[PDB]
């Protein structure tokens, strides 16, 4: 018998028995797993006679309280009471909570499906020796990271103190790290318990193996994410800092890559090329490798775009795998619906490195004036860990990175509220900053600092914005003479001449 | 009994018993083809005694017409029925083999695809393959993979054994085939042709051969309706002229199929005085190609599907009108992947690149951009442009001419005429020149005169601006005030030879 | 090399590369089969690629040469020139055989597929050096053994001394021993030289236990088909040897099962009297079951209802347990019998066949003295008792004590010669002999169990023709005859002599 809080939730083993490789027994598997990190195991047998069940569950439930781990059942409580089993795992579909304590009374687990925030309260109204810890939603098809965010942050609001979470549905390798690293509550004083894996340890050909990895991903705490520098800098950009940033970006001549509108094809490329490096409008799945493997390389990602999820996806990946930058520009949030649509679902793909949006795309990320929109900035920033840029009179720079910092339990009590956000102005006077913040986060190497490209980016676009509105004619003008400035501008680095104030938030 | 040396390869006949029209047998086709062409049969095969009865009962009639039968792959009904020679596969009998039973004085005919085998073929010495079929250059690898091949029989010194290609040749893409499969130096082509649908599935097989002898001993491929002629003066002030004025009168259609380049490229097409179109649809392709003084600009990591490209391709050398090829890349795999099969959906008049794309193109400093501009300009029969610090164009069209066996009577990859000038919109450019270029034009001088205008606006923009900005506006001005004075003497580059 | 005398064509395995089990080499298993028994192997390279062939072929020659055992290859004779085997087969479809020996000059085996005689008298107009062994037709779907005895047959009129046969087609252990030892020349001097098998080791989870029972049957010589005697008595069955007959199958009670058309209810009552118990089943499923129930017994008619596949299903369910079958053919009557006759000397051995002029003429391949020559001819082509019926009723011999060899093939025993006798004084007849053998014990005799069954029939035909009235009691008569004249054995006043033929 374990006591709820001896509750390892850490690497949450759930089996699914009918999807184990040929020659290997699920024994086999859930040993392997055991001696190896899995702190939990879940044996689910919606596909057999609930007699040989039993035989299988308790043959486990030795296993198991061998290596001292406990052992949990999905969604049989009657299983569950008759094995002498320590907790139960039900769904939004299943059985009530109220009467599954009723006849489990205290002291075993309850594990609810929690997915929608409306669940959270319901789970609250119930109080404590209700609901003991939830599996949150299903992450990856197999919502994101976003809607658990959204979970946890109810949990928060709702002070649910008793209640722990496990993140479930499609976690793998490719995607534990940024699971663990943004779905952290929104005060920061939340994070997930730990990771439910299926696919990943069962199917596996050599579980053992398959569970070291897990573990190496789980109880790491760093998500270096991007080949840059992450550290927090508090340290407004220094005139000497922008440029050295200028200065490499010009010396790495970084290859861009251009996923956008036909609008912005053009203009965005002229933008990079001015900047002394060389863009790519590659839409093309294949290639989508072999481009990200070139030397300091970067991602820049319009949604609006022509090119399909499954090659968004596809590049999305290939640059997070190599741990190049990916700079996000949702040109459409409702916009709402297609467009609102594609949006959720990409940035549920990846790690950005950095969101740019002005007040309209980035309230709506931040899921809702001028302090209004240094409060946004800094919510789009934590939420999806990355740099987030909200462009306007003033510009809005929110590190909300953490120096890629994930915890199981989860942020050092740094909330959306107090992270790093800097403002850029130059009075009165847009997808050219993006590619703008491309290059300079492009340029940076391995001792970089993506905070200060991405502040030097939008000073660099902002100068040469006064610039240009002086000389120029009309719309026409202003814009060959903004991507003139920019090659001006970077020529002859001296910032100090550069007419954007840069001041705190 | 033929002698090895009195077999003509011209017209390689291969039978395909599978494939027959109604109301017509095999004697009745391959009666035809002898009457009108055909210079060899190949038969293939069925139960492997009604084959000898069809064997012999063929061998009656192409030894009447003094044409010798080769048989596929069975070597035993080829000893048993007297046949004059065979031809096996690389997944059939070893060669040592082969030659040990039908001793010497019989043909061996093996297909090779790859010059590794050419190797082998050649640490045989003599005696052993006596010609080979090459490749599949088409679906049914292309003309540049031939090339390969031949090549190693150049490198290896196989003095003793034939050639004819093999695979989906028909009428058109045959004189393309003969024209540029030839020895990168020069002395060595396709010594003739294997038709298997073309005659065979032929509801006309007379006709059909008829058709394919006129093309095997014709010697002009006229791919494109300007002049081929080959130029060794520089290209003159007053020709330049010229050209523009001619661009400028005909106002040319430059089809775009291009990434980016989409709004820069129809700029410098419109600024010289041309009509752009950035039609990626199949169906308008043919339209299109009909319209006068019509021109194909083709970029690579566009983003219509390889059908299409090879619909477009095809459509304008059907109409003899003039493509410019630019390899955007070439050097991701899927890129490399995609040029290579483009450069095998037909006959460009002019490849475009830049010190990689050029190296790429011609498998692999100054000297060696100069090497490899003559390169690619002959392997692909077609004027290449090599951009850089100096532009060298390279004319590797040898006045469209092809032959069996021969091939090039002597000039080689060497000896082409090489200029020097001392990105995209280069494309756009020279396309309008070749576009403007009259029945009695010249493409070779219309390739260059587009190099100079371009290198020329490129020294007056790079002045006139204040970054990369303006340059870009200012170099589509300065294609539109330069060609509206063809004042050619003004103009900054100055071109040498190579 | 091997000269074309050193071929042992034994036991010839045919490879069949597309068929073998997983885990197993076509090295693997022509290994094993060689270890235990293959004396000759031929490569079939249907549909590889002619050069991966050539390397199965030389690196199977090894092998072969290392047992010191020819390889043979089909049907690739540039294939065989090449890597220097042993002989090459061809088939009636592939290169006329002039051109072949042309080509690999003599030395070498040709084996050619025959199925018809009329490919026997081309082959002979060849004379020698041209076919060296014949693989004889398709026995079996994968024309039996009737259709190769008449092979034999022309390559004995056609003085062919110098071309060996192989059978193939569909050979397994079910059915070796017959083929064995029915296809025999008609005039008992030459039989099969070997078997061919292809399916059966090849295919064989365990080839090397597969090989030593094709062994085990090749090179035995005696099928045992009936737990009957078989010896060949020339003694005229004596009264005392037909009163044990009867006595036997009255303590026996055996069952026969009656598959036949009309027949039913009086072949049942022919049975019933004889003391034994008739069962009229043709149903599939049961045919094991009721064969192995103790002295079992088969009868069996054409122009039965029952079909085909269940007609083999039980042919086949005795001779696995070795009882005794009757075969009735009635009727060239309707070209759709024939066929189903020949059909049926397919699926096994008959202990006794049973007809009439027509009928036995017509099974034997067409007065009186020709009824007597027609039913050895029948009794021997069959390996069975054959019963001829008539004024005279025709009992022949054809068993030969259950003797089968290679190449030789009975010892000097012909259609000739068997015996054959006589008994003077319809399908009643057949219910009749079928009970005389079913009460047979493992010492009994085959031969005069039938005869017996002939004179106890032959008998109360006399008795019955005498007391009754007409067609309908001379039938009740008939029964009634049986069952009194077997009820006191006292066959020395029966009315039927039976002389020699």
């Amino acid at each position: 018998k374990f006591s709820k809080e001896q509750f390892d939730y850490s690497l949450y083993l759930v089996t699914d028995s009918g999807m184990i490789p040929e020659g290997k027994t699920l024994y086999g598997q859930v040993e392997a797993g055991l001696q190896n990190g899995v702190t939990l195991v879940q044996i689910r047998e919606k596909d057999a006679d609930t007699k040989f069940f039993i035989e299988e569950a308790l043959q486990i439930k030795e296993l198991c309280h061998a290596h001292n781990v406990p052992l949990i059942i999905n969604d049989r409580i009657d299983v569950a009471m008759a094995i002498g089993a320590d907790g139960i795992h039900v769904g939004q579909d299943d059985m009530p909570i109220p009467m599954i304590r009723k006849l489990v009374g205290p002291d075993m687990v309850i594990g609810w499906s929690v997915g929608f925030p409306e669940e959270v309260d319901e789970l609250s109204k119930m109080g404590p020796d209700m609901v003991d810890y939830i599996g949150v939603g299903t992450l990856f098809p197999t919502m994101g990271t976003a809607g658990a965010i959204r979970v946890l942050d109810a949990l928060e609001r709702n002070n649910a103190h008793w209640c722990r979470t496990v993140g479930i549905g499609g976690l793998h390798p490719d995607n534990i790290e940024r699971v663990l690293y943004q779905c952290v509550s929104s005060n920061g004083k939340r994070s997930l318990d730990g990771i439910c894996v299926v696919s990943d340890i069962i199917a596996s050909l050599d579980a053992a193996k398959s569970t070291k990895i897990l573990r190496g991903l789980i109880d790491k705490t760093d998500y270096k994410f991007v080949n840059i520098g992450l550290s927090t800098k508090n340290s407004l950009t220094t005139t000497d800092e922008i440029q050295s940033i200028i200065s490499n970006t010009l010396k790495a001549r970084p290859l861009v890559q251009h996923i956008t509108n036909k609008v912005h094809q053009n203009f965005g490329a002229n933008v990079t090329l001015a900047l002394g490096s060389s863009p790519i409008m590659s839409e093309i799945q294949s290639e989508v490798n072999d481009l990200a493997a070139i030397p300091h390389a970067t991602l820049l990602l319009n949604t609006g775009s022509v090119a399909p999820p499954e090659m968004l996806k596809a590049a999305i990946r290939a640059y997070n795998d190599v741990k190049r930058p990916i700079v996000f520009d949702p040109v459409g949030y409702s916009a709402t619906e297609t467009r609102l649509l594609l949006n959720n679902k990409l940035l549920t793909f990846g790690q950005f490195s950095c969101i740019k949006g002005n007040s309209s795309e980035i309230l709506g990320l931040a899921e809702l004036s001028n302090e209004l929109l240094i409060q946004a900035t800094k919510i789009v920033a934590f939420k999806y860990k990355t740099v987030a840029v909200c462009t306007g009179e003033f510009d809005f720079i929110a590190d909300g990175t953490i120096e890629g910092k994930y915890s199981l339990s989860g942020t050092n009590g740094t909330s959306v509220e107090d992270i790093p956000c800097v403002a850029v102005e130059a009075g009165p006077i847009g997808c050219s900053l993006g590619s703008t913040i491309a290059c300079m986060i492009g340029g940076q190497p391995s001792e970089g600092n993506l905070f200060h490209a991405v502040v030097a980016g939008v000073m660099l676009y902002k100068a040469a914005g006064k610039i240009a509105s002086e000389k120029c004619n009309g719309s026409g003008s202003f814009q060959v003479e903004l991507i003139d400035a920019l090659y001006r501008l970077t020529r002859e680095n001296t910032p100090v001449t550069w007419a954007p104030k840069l001041t705190h938030t």
